[PDB]
Formats: C-alpha cells, structure tokens, sequence
C-alpha cells in the first residue's frame, strides 16, 4: 500500500493505542493477525511502539491485506482517517 | 523447491520474527530442525536474518521437507502466502 | 516426552502467561528450575515466549523432571490438559 | 469455537464489565479459570481490556470449555447474546 | 528460609493484596525493602504478582531478613500463618 | 546542567509521579519533549523509573533545555526543590 | 556531511532512543533507508548503539542524503539540535 | 576487591534489580561509570543479567572504585550485605 | 562493468552490510551466486570485507551478470546509487 | 574426566544457557576460568555453542578442575545432573 | 564407504553448520576425531568448508568408522538422510 | 579440448575459489581427480593459482575427461560459463 | 608511546567494551581511525579482542596519535585511567 | 622511490591489515596492481606479510607509480603518514 | 628449558585460545616476542596451531626467557599449570 | 619395520595433516625428530606431502625408533589404525 506507507510517520504518531487494540481486533477476526502476532503489537507499553508494530506487520502482508486494516480504521478513529486524507 | 527459491528475496522481507519463531516451532514438532538448529535462526535479532535462518535450512533438507515449512505458512501467516501466490 | 514435544505446537499457544507464572512457581518449589531460568522466563513480554522458554528448559530436564511440570498442568490449567488428551 | 472468534470485536465492545466480573464468577465455580486468571481480567479498569481478558483465556481453553463461557453468556447478560444471534 | 520457599506456591496464592501492602509497611519501617522496592511489588495490579515480588525479596535479602517478614506475617494475617503452619 | 547530575541519585528518590506528569507537561508545551519521549516517561509503573526517564532526556538535551525543567521544578514540587538546595 | 561526523561523538550520546525510532521512520518514508536497515537500528537495547547504527548508515549515504536525517532531527528533538549548533 | 570477586556467585543472584538501577545511580553521580555503561546494565531484562553487568564493570575499574560500589551497596540493600558479611 | 570498477573504492566503503545480505539475496534468486559464493560474502565480519567479496564475484561473473547486481542496487540502496552517480 | 567426555553429547544439548552463565560464574570465582576465558563462552549466541566453550576449557583444565564443573554443575540445574546418572 | 563418496557433491551442500558441529560432538564422543580434528572443521567458516572437513577426515578414517558418521547423521539431520536415500 | 585452452586466459582469472573447490569435489565423485590431486588444488592460498591447478590437470586428462568439468562449469558457476561463450 | 605499551597487559583486561565502541567513536572524529579500521575493533564478539584491536592500532599510528587515545581515554572511563596511573 | 624504501622497515610494521586492503583497493581502480597482484598480497595471514607484498609490488612499478601509492596513503591512514614525515 | 619441552605435547592441546592471546600479550610488554612474532601466533584459527606457534618461539629464545612464559602460565590458566606438575 | 613400509601407500593417503601435525609433536618429544626434521614435514602444503616426510624420516631411523611412531598412530587417530589393522 502506498497511503499506509506514505502516511506511516503520522500513522505511528497520531494513531493511540485505544484503536490499536480495536483495529488488531479485526485484524484478528479476519484472519490476518494470528494471536501471538497480536501480543506483539499489544503488550508494549507506548502507544508509539504498538503503532510501528501493526503497520510493519500489514507492509509485509501483501496489498489487499493492506485494506483491512485500512477498513477497520475508517470504522475505528475515523477522524484521524478523515483527517489522513 | 521451486517456489521457496523463487520467492526467498520476499520471504527474507515480509516474513516477520512473529511467525518464523512459530514456523519453526512446527518445524521441530514435525522433526525437521532439531533445537540446535532453532537456537541458529530465532537468537538473531533482525527479522530479516532469522528468515535467511530458515529458508538456507529448507533448501538443504530435501524437497519434501520444503512442503512441512509451506504447510506450517499457510496455517501461521496465510496473508503473506495469499498474497505470495 | 513424547506428550510435551508433540503438544509443544499448541503449549506454546494456548497456555497463557497467568499460569506460566504458577507453573514455574511449582517448578521452583519442587528445585527443578532455579531463580535464574524463571527470570529467563517470566520477564518475555509475550505470553507465547514465555510459553517457550519453559518447554525447552523441560526437553533438556531429562524426561522425569518433565512429569512435574504435567503434574503442575493438571492442576493449574486443568482445561488445557483436558482437552489437551 | 466459531462463534465466540467470529463475534469477538463485539464481544470485546458491548459485553460490560457488570457482567464480566458475573461471567468469570462461574467460569472460576465450574473450575475453568482459578483466582489468578480472574485477576488478570478483573483489576482492568477499561471493561474492553477486561473482555479482551476472558475471550483470549476462552480460545486457549479448549473448545467444551469455550460452552461453560456460552452457558454463562446466556444466563448473564442474555439481550446481548439475543441479539448476538 | 526454608519455610518461605516450601509455602512459596500458596504464598503467592492466598496472601492477597490488602496485607501485602501492610506487611511490605513493616518491612519499610525495619529499613528491609527502600522505598522503590516497595514501588516494584505494591504498583503490580494482580495480588498474586505483588506476592511474588515480596517473596524474592526475601530471598534474596539473607536469612535473617526473611524473619521480619515472618513476624509482620503473624500480625497481619494471622489466620492464613495459623493455617500455613 | 552541573544542578540536576549531582541531585539525580535523589532527584530519582524523591521526586515522585505525580510531579512527573506535571513536569513533563510543561516540558511537552515548551517544545522540548514530543509526545512519544512524554509516553516513555509517563508509562512506566514505578515513580523511580518514570524519574529515570525525565532526567537522562534532560542531560542529553544541550545545558539550556536543562533550565526548562529546573523552571517547572520551581513551580511544580517547591518544597523539594527548596530542600534541593 | 562534515556537521554529522563532527558531531558523531555527542549524536552518540546525546540523541536517545525514543527520538531514533522517529528519526529512522522519517528515513524509512522518504526512502533512505529500506525496512532490514531499521532493524539494524532499532532491535539494538543500549540508545547509544542505534545510534551508531543511524549514523554510519547516513554517512554512506551520500551527502543529499545526509540532510534527510538533518531535517529529521530539527523537527523531532530540536532542543537538542538547538543545543548542538 | 576481593571481597566482590569472592560473593560474586551470590551478588549475582540475591542482588535484584530494583537496586542495581539504584547502585548504578550512585556510581554514575560518583563519575564512575558513564551514561553508556549504565546503558549496558539497565537495558538487560533479567537482574541477573544486570548483576553481572555492574561487577565484571567494577572488578575492570581499579580497586579504590570498587569501594564506591560497596559504599552504595551499605546504604541501599543493606540486608544482604549484613548478611553478605 | 566499467561502472563497478570505477566506484569500486567507494562501493568497499559506503555500502554496507545491511544491504548486501539484500542485494546477495536477489543475485541468487536470479541464479547468479550460488548458496556457498553467498556464504563467502555474509560470513565475513567487516562489512567492508563482504562488500570485497561481492564485487570481485561481480567483475569475475562477465559484463551482462554485472546488471543483475546495479539493478539489485538501484531497488536496495537507493541513496547510494542516487548519489554513486 | 571420563564422565563429562561421554556425556558430552548431551551436555552441549540439554544444558542450557541460564545455568552456563551461572556455572561460568562459579568457575570464575574459584579461580578456574579467568574473566576472558569467561567471555568466549557467554558472548556467543547459540546456547549449544556457550556449552562447547565450558567443556573444551574443562577438558583442558586437568582432572582435578573437572570437579569443580561438576560440583557447580549438582548445585545449578541439578534435575540435569539427577537425569545425567 | 560408496554411500559419503558418492553422495559427497550433496553432503559438502546441503549438510549445514548447525548440524556439523552436532556430528563432530558425537564423533568425538566416540574416539573417532580427537579435539584437534574438530578445531580443523569447526573453526572455518563457511558451512560448506566444514563440510569438506568431516568427510575427508571420515574417508580416511577406514570403513567401519564411517557408520559412525552416519549413525550420527540418521539422528541429526534425518530429513537429509531422508532425501539422501 | 579446444574450449578449454582457448579460454584458459579467463578461466584463471574469473573463475574463483568458491566454485573451484565446488568444482573438483564433482570431478573428485566422479573420479576423475583422486584426493592428492585436489589438494595440490585447494590448498593453494590466490583464487588464480588453484585455477591454473585444475585446468593443467584438465588438458593432461584426456579430452573425453575435459567434459565432466565443464559439465560441472555449467552447473556451478553458470554465469560465467554463460558469459564465456 | 611508552604508557600505553607498558599498560598492555592492563589495557586489554580491564577496558570493557561499552567504553571501546565510544573510544574509538572519538578517535574516527579526530580521523585517526577510519571506518573499516572501527569495523575490525566493534565487530569482535569478546571485549578483551576489541581491546587487542585499537591497542595495536594505536601503536603502528606514530606516538602523536597515541595521545589522542589517552585523552578520550581521561574522559570515557576515567576511574581506570585514575587507577592505571 | 627513495621515501617508501627508506621508510620500509617501518612500513612493513606499523601499516596493518585494514588499510592495506583499502591501499590495495585505489591501487586497483587507478589500474596499477590487477586482481591476481591483490589476491597475492591480501591473502597473507599476518599484516606484517601483506606489506612486504604491496611495498615490493611498488619498487618494481616505477616512480611515478610510487606516488599513486603515496597519495592512497596519505587519504587512508594520514596519521602514520603524518608522523612518518 | 626441559620442563616445555616434556610437557609440550600437552601443551598444544590443553593449552587454549583464549589464554594464548593472553600469554603472548605478556610476552610482548616484557619485550620477548616483537609484534610480528604475535601475529604468526594469533592469525592461526585452530587454537593447537596458535600453540605450536608460541613454544617453538620459546625453546629458540633461550632459557631465561623460557621463564617468562611459564610466569605468565601459572598467572594466566593456573589449572592448567597445577595439573601439569 | 615391515608394518610402515607395507602400509606407506595407504599411510601417505589416508593419514592427514591435522594428525601429522600431532604425531610429530610426540617424535619430538620423544627426541626423535630434532625441530629441524618437524619444518621439512610441516611446512609442506599438501597433506600427503607431510605424510611421505614422516614416514622416510622413520624408516631411515632404525626400526626401534619406528614403534614410537607407532604408539603415537594408535593414541592419535585411532581409526586408522584400528582399520589399518
């Protein structure tokens, strides 16, 4: 993906870890993250470093596992999305 | 394996420490690395040199034993092997 | 053991920190681990890292000391080993 | 279980901490979870952190002890697991 | 000590936060445990951990030192003391 | 700074978290500290620690960015600061 | 760039990690540097050895590529950068 | 120092974590170890491991340094070495 | 290649290992190393001995295998080849 | 020593790198293993490699300082040594 | 032996380090290769130098002394020795 | 052979010692070079001068012999070959 | 110089290598070591070997150049320096 | 050259290693030594012997291809070049 | 001396690496080996050769100076030297 | 002897360097050899070099003298001697 990538410095800054565990929730559902690829992103303490967890993990998987990411965070913290754009 | 071969240069990159340290868990209960040959690829600290770890151990363990790796890559990780193929 | 290194797939999955900080409790008052190998374990973020820190300090404790690590499962996480047979 | 996975971003949103503490009451009385797997969920502040608590304490535990879960979502807090429906 | 190790597995199990923050007051007080070894245990959110925290401070801290847990262990919570015996 | 390397075995001491948070607010509004070297200090769990965290940003930011603190230090936590000296 | 060599000896010490994890996301989203030349840096514990680990990834790097870093490091952690001219 | 050489297999192991963060505090006020050699004690996640950061630091740095490391150890942790003697 | 050999001094000094574990990933995905030329590179410590051992296995393979390589280089190392020119 | 020679397949295997830094630790304070000696063992990565380095220095180490091994060897990871007769 | 020779094009590819210096554990377990026919292969680096090490030391060393090479290879490495056949 | 001769100019110069000892351990399985003959080879220390070692066994070894050599050119080290036509 | 060749023996013992990494940091400042000449000091895995590395790089560098040693070496680690006089 | 022979008892002892394959390297690409002149000097075990090989490869190459050496030396180690003056 | 020379069987092999770099370092400040005399020994990789490579250095220097050696043997390995008397 | 003579064919084959290196050390022990008589073997290249100048150097001298050469092939390399039998 090329907006995650783009938008990656502000993803990591501006994201929170209160969506991060709600966005790799529905990562989970959908069956990209397994669960051990969720506890890594997750038990970090900074909301920073939780946030250069997922994007690292959805950059390595593929293209159109980029958008199921980028699905649950225009459902979860759409304002940061609709500012994003 | 063709397919391992050929596809090394991304599965060096978009592999992930999450998953290797559990491919080769699958790995070892299926008596394809021994532990000695874990401690090799999971104490590296980049992610990128723990998969080289894996793949240089597939290639020279036959052919069939190639498939118990994208067997144990299809459970653990199937976005990336989605989007491989 | 032939059960730990066949389950290992799953224990290492399914296990979960808040009885593998019980388990290595039991563990320890029984002088199988020392101070230092639960600090080895108990201080990996990931609940599946701890989860193999304690396996593999069993595999090489001979294969009577793995029994008091099964005698600890079957009393802490009895639902595990339950449905783990 | 299919269904507690696949309901799982729900089931961490609307599921409240009034019956979370209600649940795990009788998923410790049935001895699924002993006392300090209730208090990794319970002394969570935020009741989705608590729901993230069981449900991933659920999906290790087997798949009879995911129903000790359901039988008690049904008697507890049973609109939601209604309209779960 | 000898009987603060072979009770360690229920001293970490039914001790309970409301005397771990009493006995580590007069472990202070003796000038046992500073100030940011008591910030260690009493700042753990689940009983059980603060527990082990005390525990392998004691440990560590001598044989005579671990008297003066024992004898903060029968003022406060006499019953459990009663019953460990 | 001179003042804050040879107080800083008590300024980890004394100087406690609920002045942390407030210093490092003032920090964070005077430009000197961005938000994810704020989320390293705060979310430490012991005060000790979130202490170690301001002061080994402070020394690493030039000799005047050290006033900053020692500023919100006067205005924040007086009666230290007025034993400090 | 002779200001990044000649002031290698305090970037190595002054800059610290919480900044470098920032840094090298500028770096990585303008293309300087691909994802495995962040895990040099960034998977290594001690803050003064990332960056060593930046620096002479930036000093190989060309000169035009040297202001990329330099305009990294006046927008995170300017106290510093103020404090180094 | 003879002495910390002769009780270096129990400082090792009874020392703990929450004061070597606190020793290495005095030694660093005291100008005996830098910034970078606390990097390479504190950042190590097991106390042992810490533990044998500080001495084989201080049993390098002279003898008359060595004092300075067990002045600081009479005033924080004084129960071990009360019991260390 | 009359382009290798003329930047052959500085392709030594600044290129670096980090990238050619990349850039020898891609020359033998496209069957030009074989595994034991790439283990003759990455085996070496100094990074500017595996940069030696690239490109006189370059200069060796003849003029149309020089590519393979200067285009590995322009998708790994971009800011080099950017700035080689 | 005939007893570490023969079971020295298994003692590179089964023994592990937390009790290996802490019978190093022993033999450095019993005058066997001078502090380099110490640190071609546990600088090595591999758990099974810092195992080839204690007992090709035991070896090497007459018959009499093979006891001392073996006496550091029933008091850290005893199970081993229990299992190992 | 007609199986090592015919096989050795294969056996100084596909064998690997991590398992190289598990054959030459056993070989010298069984007074095959004394200490200093081990430091000849163990200390090259490559892991197909190795590999050239062991066999020219197996196909001098007799005939009935290359079963031992190969025991030892049906229990390491077996999905080699799997596809070898 | 007239291949041979004609490129033998360039065939010690741009061949290398890593096919040369991949190459004579094809003409050793295939009997061609007994184990005296490949050591007058590989134990030369210049890459050019166990290039002259093998051709001047080549051209003394009939012309039928000539092939299995440049059989194993065209397996091993096939971009050269490639480049030599 | 003659201090730094009658302290040798000292010098490659009690240096340690958080100390050799910024050591040499200030000698590549001063441009007395260049890049490759930091590489084959900081990539050797034991602390005494580094130290052997800048030592006998010191010594082949005239005798002004030895003082530039011995002045990062009254900053970085002073309480050795301290002692060795 | 009457500088590099007067000079050359020195030379051949103070020059070491790492520069001699950086000299070795601009004496290839200003086409003085060829690769196989290289592989002559750069294989030698002992830094000592790798500069009785460039310094005996210069006397023979003229004078004014003395000073092509004289300028690599004055680039690449300054500091010897500088107190050799 | 008679004494190395009886015993130098042995003392190839038991000898070890890492107290031979430590012994010729002691050698070399007390003026017996120069420092091309060192670099015969250290470059050697099997740790019998670096043996062989010292006492043939000491039976042509002398018998006083065969002294020195066997000072730095009973500092340097004493259970080594206890043994071998 | 006519054991050495008969065998000589196989024994210049089959017997190694890494032996040869270690038999020759017990002839001169033993006073066999003088150094002189260990540099013409030991300084050849090839392994079967060094073999063709012990064995003309034993039965040159005298057939008593051919036994300690015999007891040192039955105590180093064994295997040979057990099939050379």
């Amino acid at each position: 993906m090329n907006f995650i990538k783009d938008n990656s410095r502000a993803l990591i800054q501006r994201m929170g870890m209160t969506v991060i565990k709600q966005i790799t929730d529905d990562l989970f559902v959908w069956n990209v993250l397994n669960r051990e690829e969720v506890n890594i992103i997750c038990c970090e303490k900074v909301e920073q470093d939780a946030a250069r967890g997922i994007i690292h993990m959805i950059l390595k998987k593929g293209s159109e596992s980029c958008n199921l990411f980028l699905k649950s965070l225009k459902e979860w913290n759409y304002p940061l999305f609709q500012d994003l754009n």
